[PDB]
């Protein structure tokens, strides 16, 4: 599958680092450590993958989640990535994601923000 | 925390089925069985949760994934899960989410769609 | 068409008022008040909806802007709602949106914040 | 303002072009050509804009909707784009966008996909 492909060290174009184990079983574990907002060295995170993608030039299909509380600090939020990995050369996993934070009921229309982050394999 | 609050099985609006246990370091571990779409039987889930929430009365943050294979069916395809668990005698998970499936390059810009589940202990 | 059937006065689940006019050609027009956010009286809106759409039962897509510029504050942010008309008894603008706001460049990656909406024509 | 920056001929990663006029209300007028999906020739758009934007360096909000019918093809959808102008010497309208489609209320949970799209003057 693309196991080999998608384990290893992962960068995003605001310098974030993301670490990631692919298992054969579609298992995703690792830890990310976010360059921007309220955090500080690396969080858990755990996922899933697509083990048996379609063979007609179709990316990976995934997603994974990490909430900000480690040893460190707690943001008292959580971000999930949706996306796809794209092999090759220049290989990608280009996703969109959701950061929810708590908040009072007043309050909930506001506690979601959407974004959109890229990763490779350099920089 | 919200461990106990957390861990059991939720319903959503579609009658779908969210059965999750929530663990003392923050993981969230489960099967998912999705009432619409490409989806037979359950799927393997996993996510994250704020373990120590704020004591305000806001909401406790979590995300979760689905990858949309099983032994019976494979839609090529993940769903991301980002919302709050709120408690209470009506607890609720309110979330939004992202499905991206995989796709060409050239079809990528369609790769992904966005929606809404309310999930609720009762129905 | 459904221009009679979107013309008119909506709420949603906040409590916010749209007053909408739908032009033969496709426009939408109106104001638009909110009972949330940094929002007070009203604010003009625009926007677009099918004009021919299907007849096999689906519902009728649609879109509109709001920025948050008025005579009375100034929010410095926009929000678009997506979505679709659905006629009959018990009519309805089922919706998402997204609601930007200025940022300096190294914030931008927090500058959207996502949502959903529920127009009726009562309440 | 930002009338005379935003106002004019925008391209976007896809091949797209966005052809625009801001007025001194707020008011956003004009044409879109998308190089991908159901479409062909140009379609009306209208939006709003945030007239008298920070000045601490904060982009200017803005938005704006396209419904998919014109005289040519009608793909029974609408596309809303939400996010804000930043000038200078490249300049770029930076959005995240939400695209409904008409469908039966047994397929609304997969009527809506989301993207992002960066435009500039350029290309
Ligand atoms: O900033 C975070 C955690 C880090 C997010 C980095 C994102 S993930 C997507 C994108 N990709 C990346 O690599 N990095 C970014 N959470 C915000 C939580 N706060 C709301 C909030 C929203 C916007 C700006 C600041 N805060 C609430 C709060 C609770 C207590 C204390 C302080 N604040
Ligand atoms: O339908 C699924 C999996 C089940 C999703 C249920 C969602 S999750 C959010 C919401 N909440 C729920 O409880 N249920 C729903 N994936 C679509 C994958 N296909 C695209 C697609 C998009 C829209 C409609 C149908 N297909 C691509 C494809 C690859 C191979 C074969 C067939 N199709
Ligand atoms: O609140 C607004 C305008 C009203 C939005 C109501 C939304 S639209 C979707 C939903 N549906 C409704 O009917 N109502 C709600 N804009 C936030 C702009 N600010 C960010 C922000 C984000 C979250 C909370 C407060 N502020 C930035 C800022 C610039 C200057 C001063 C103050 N603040
Ligand atoms: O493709 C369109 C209109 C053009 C969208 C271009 C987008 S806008 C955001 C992004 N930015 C751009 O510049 N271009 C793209 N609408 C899909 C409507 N159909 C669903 C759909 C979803 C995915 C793929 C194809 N179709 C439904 C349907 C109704 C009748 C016939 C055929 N189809
Ligand atoms: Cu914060
Ligand atoms: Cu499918
Ligand atoms: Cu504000
Ligand atoms: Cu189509």
């Amino acid at each position: 599958r693309d196991e080999a492909g998608i384990t290893g060290t992962w960068y995003n174009q605001l310098g974030s680092t993301f670490i990631v184990t692919a298992g054969a079983d579609g298992a995703l574990t690792g830890t990310y450590e976010s360059a921007v907002g309220n955090a500080e060295s690396r969080y858990v995170l755990t996922g899933r993958y697509d083990s048996a993608p379609a063979t007609d030039g179709s990316g990976t299909a995934l997603g994974w989640t990490v909430a900000w509380k480690n040893n460190y600090r707690n943001a008292h939020s959580a971000t999930t990535w949706s996306g796809q990995y794209v092999g090759g050369a220049q290989a990608r996993i280009n996703t969109q994601w959701l950061l929810t934070y708590g908040t009072t009921e007043a309050n909930a229309w506001a506690s979601t923000l959407v974004g959109h982050d890229t990763f490779t394999k350099v920089k």
